[PDB]
């Protein structure tokens, strides 16, 4: 039981594709006991959760909502039973409207639609800290989930600069949250089809260009190795990282081809 004992916040499943449902799933069977966070289909989410391998309490929380985040940490402890504290926090949340990616021209899109995005793909990051950090354990651990954004790429486009954002949040996230003795890293994963992944030619040569950079391959079909990489940092077995991204990618990310 790797995560034995641990109390482990989790947002971001909406579907059991989703990364974050394999990191839940996961971190169960490693013993972890869970809170779970979900956005807009609560009851649809609902169902999707009763198929863990055990029961977690399911809270509503929209990181736009700054009542939501507000009463979060409240609505928390009542879950897990006031003098109890987390030691984990999965962040696995992203968004950027159609506008912002793929075939739609970069400049095309208004920035309304980018400020969504970032406020949902990166400062979220930050006003999660914020509200869970007061019930935190020492030796705790914040996790966000990542895509290498540190060249441009076609069609991932305003969600390329929603990530380089995130990158730079994690590490301030990291100055305030060393203050507890907790933890903030970011997982930067290889690609993986989930619902997301929904919504071409460079989009194909991009996946499988990292199978073929990886030099022990990657498999766009199992999240599983993104999922222990996420528990690993949930773990007592990283003590000395913070600020940093570990990088689940098959090792694609070090190879030019």
């Amino acid at each position: 039981g790797l995560l034995d004992g641990k109390r482990i916040l989790v947002s971001g499943i909406i579907t059991d594709s989703s990364i974050a449902f394999h990191i839940a799933r996961v971190a169960q069977e490693q013993g972890a006991q869970l809170v779970l966070t979900g956005f807009d289909r609560l009851r649809l989410i609902q169902r999707i959760t009763d198929r863990l391998p055990a029961k977690a309490p399911l809270l509503e929380l929209d990181v736009q909502n700054e009542e939501h985040l507000a009463s979060l940490a409240g609505r928390v402890t009542e879950a897990i039973g006031a003098g109890n504290k987390l030691d984990g926090v999965v962040h696995s949340i992203g968004f950027m409207p159609q506008t912002g990616m793929g075939i739609n021209p970069f400049f095309d899109a208004p920035y309304a639609d980018v400020s969504k995005g970032i406020h949902i793909s990166a400062y979220s990051y930050a006003s999660m800290a914020k509200a869970l950090l007061p019930i935190m354990n020492p030796g705790g651990s914040i996790v966000g989930m990542d895509f290498d954004p540190s060249r441009a790429m076609p069609a991932y486009n305003w969600m390329t600069v929603a990530k380089s954002a995130l990158e730079s949040v994690n590490r301030f996230v990291a100055r305030e949250a060393g203050k507890y003795g907790v933890r903030s890293n970011l997982v930067a994963a290889g690609p993986i089809r989930t619902l997301a992944m929904s919504a071409g030619a460079q989009i194909q040569l991009l996946e499988e260009g990292w199978d073929q950079r990886a030099p022990i391959g990657w498999n766009m079909k199992d999240a599983t190795p993104v999922a222990k990489t996420v528990c690993a940092l949930l773990s007592d077995w990283l003590p000395a990282t913070t600020g940093d991204i570990i990088y689940a990618d098959g090792g694609a990310h070090t190879q030019l081809l």
